[PDB]
This record gives C-alpha cells, structure tokens and sequence, in this order.
C-alpha cells in the first residue's frame, strides 16, 4: 500500500542528478538527520501504475539484501495538486565511487589489469547468482550498472518497457529474428552480457561500439561469439570470455558453473587488488 508511504520533506533531500542521464532521474541524496548519502530514484506515479510499481519496490525490498546488490532503504510520495501528478522516490544505497564504465574511463589507455576485471567479473557473478537463486534475471548487465562504493565494494544497480535500450551488452536469444521469433530473456543471457562486461573492462568499450545501434542488434545474433583484440591476456581469461559468450544459451554454462571457472575461482591477490581499487578511487 503507496497510502502508508510517507512524504520525503524533512527525511531525505536531493543534492543533483547522479551520471548524468544514464539512469535517468537518479539522484545523490542527502538523510537530513544523519547526512548518510543514498541514491534516490525520482518517477512520476499514475492511478494505473500503483500496481506495476508495487512490485518494483517489493523486488528491490526482497532481492537487495546480498553485499553485491546496492541494498534498498524505503520508498516515498511527494504529492502533487488534485490535477496530478505524484512523484515516487525511491531511496538506495549509495554507491559513491560511480560504475564500472566511469573506472574504465578515468584509466590511462581505458584498461583495467586482468586481476582487476577478475575481481570485479566475481562480485558479478556472486550478485547474480543470489538473483537466479530466487528466479530473478537482472536483463541489464553493463558496466553502468555495475557501482562501486568508497571500500571499492562491488554492487548490482537496475534488475528487473516503451524505449528499446542500448544493444551492446544483449545476448543473441534476447533479439527477435526469423529463427528467434519469441526472444527470450533466460538467466543465462545475463553471463554473456557479463562476458560483454569483462571485454569492456579489458578494452573500454563493448564490442561493436563503432556500429550505429541498429546494426550492431542486427549483427549480435549473426556474427560468431565476440573475441579480446589482444593477445597479452591469459589463457584464464580467453577461456572464461569463451564460456560467458557461447553463442546459443542452451550450452551456455550457469552462474554456479563460471564461479568454479579458474580466472574467477584463483585470485591470491585478492586482498591487493582490493587495496588498488580503492586507490584509484581516491585519487577522484
Ligand atoms: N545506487 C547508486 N549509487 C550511486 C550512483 C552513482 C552513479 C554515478 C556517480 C558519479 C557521479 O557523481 O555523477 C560519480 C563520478 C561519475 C559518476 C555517482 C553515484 C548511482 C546509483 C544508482 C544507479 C542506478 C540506479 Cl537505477 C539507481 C541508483
């Protein structure tokens, strides 16, 4: 019930716009009590959507309580006049450091080291194992949305309907063609845009950013599995890249399966790397 929900007025306030438009109406927000930060998402509430939002609170209320899931704090309604229209906040943890896209960015020649993307490529895969364990499909794994905290935590942002989105990071069984005429969102569809992550990380952009849009959700399910321009990785990674885009989901391996994947499984610098990513934070 959206009656039980109180108005935002002197418990959270918003600082500015988060990103820039990449979420859209996500903001840095303020507890006006304690000045703990958190992300507030703003969105404009119909009689019609009561339902349909109702459930967006409950997966956030049920599914972010795991350490690599930015965690969901409450939920408010900043009343409009009788002529509409009420606004929805949705309060979140708030992880400071930004995404993944702004690490890869603020990097020298736009690369991560390997056992930086092997780090960040598990903490993936631990949140999205906790959501497939309880039948839920992230659908939007990139970069963007993947968050780092200041401790260089890595948490999970944006898990789930008018606008087709950005194509890079969609696997082929998610993009409707002739022999895929019912394209459908499988959990593993979120591995191979986890493998699209982990090239991201490696070369600062997904694969076909050079494409227009429409070509590369043309291409996506017609040309082989994506592959590491360079040759200096591993061996580990080549073949964890490999197991993340196989090409047909049927032999794509699960998330418990690329969690015992040795580039993700052997990580002795574990503690380190941990160390350098904060860091590099710190040096905003
Ligand atoms: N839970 C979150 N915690 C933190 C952010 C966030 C994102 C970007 C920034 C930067 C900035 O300050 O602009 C830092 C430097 C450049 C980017 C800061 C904070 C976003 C979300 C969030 C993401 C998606 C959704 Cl759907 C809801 C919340």
């Amino acid at each position: 019930d959206l009656s039980s929900l109180r108005d935002p007025a002197g418990i959270f306030e918003l600082v500015e716009v988060v990103g820039n438009g990449t979420y859209g109406q996500v903001y840095k927000g303020r507890h006006v009590k304690t000045g703990q930060l958190a992300a507030i998402k703003v969105m404009d509430v119909t009689e019609d959507e009561e339902e349909e939002i109702k459930l967006e609170i409950n997966m956030l209320k049920k599914y972010s309580h795991h350490r690599n899931i930015a965690t969901y704090y409450g939920a408010f309604i900043k009343k409009s006049p009788p002529g509409h229209d009420d606004q929805l906040w949705l309060v979140m943890e708030f992880c400071g450091a930004g995404s993944i896209t702004d690490l890869v960015k603020n990097t020298k020649g736009n690369t991560l080291k390997e056992d930086w993307i092997a780090y960040i490529s598990r903490e993936i895969l631990r949140g999205l194992a906790h959501l497939h364990i309880h039948h839920v499909i992230h659908r939007d794994i990139k970069g963007q949305n993947v968050l780092l905290t200041e401790n260089a935590e890595v948490k999970l942002v944006d898990f789930g309907n008018t606008f087709i989105g950005t194509p890079y990071w969609m696997a082929p069984e998610v993009i409707a063609c002739d022999e895929n005429p019912d394209a459908t969102y499988d959990y593993r569809s979120d591995l191979w845009s986890c493998g699209i992550t982990a090239i991201e990380m490696a070369e600062g952009a997904p694969p076909l950013c050079d494409m227009h849009p429409m070509r590369a959700l043309f291409l996506i399910p017609r040309n082989p599995p994506p592959r590491l321009k360079s040759k200096k990785w591993s061996k580990k990674f080549f073949s964890f890249i490999e197991g993340c885009l196989v090409k047909n989901y049927m032999q794509r391996p699960s998330t418990e399966q690329l969690l015992k994947h040795p580039f993700i499984r052997d990580q002795p610098n574990e503690r380190q790397v941990r160390i350098q990513l904060k860091d590099h934070i710190d040096r905003t």
